[PDB]
């Protein structure tokens, strides 16, 4: 049960899908729907800048799963954030973990 914390070039990655995500979710309860991630992902990687690479099916469908933790069964941004991190990875992008020191 680890956050999402890595170098300063990734983590801008999330900002998008951060900034995006509120621009489906219509309820504006920070939820949004499964089905609408495959679509919200068409706009999601096109502001990351990623080209020629798209999220299969296949695979997020484990992502969710992956934060599909016991729930309504629902999904929302924080989790959706974790999500890009592995749909990034897929396409060749090494992410590490960072630290800063107090």
């Amino acid at each position: 049960s680890s956050k999402p914390k890595y170098n300063p070039e990734v983590e801008a990655k999330l900002d998008v899908a951060r900034r995006l995500f509120k621009r489906y979710d219509k309820d504006g309860s920070g939820q949004l729907q499964d089905d609408e991630i495959a679509g919200l992902l068409k706009d999601t990687y096109a502001e990351m800048g990623m080209s020629n690479f798209t999220p299969t099916k296949e695979d997020v469908k484990i992502w969710l799963q992956m934060a599909d933790t016991n729930s309504d069964g629902s999904v929302s941004l924080e989790e959706y954030e974790d999500l890009i991190i592995k749909s990034l990875q897929k396409a060749g992008i090494r992410v590490e973990k960072q630290s800063l020191v107090f």
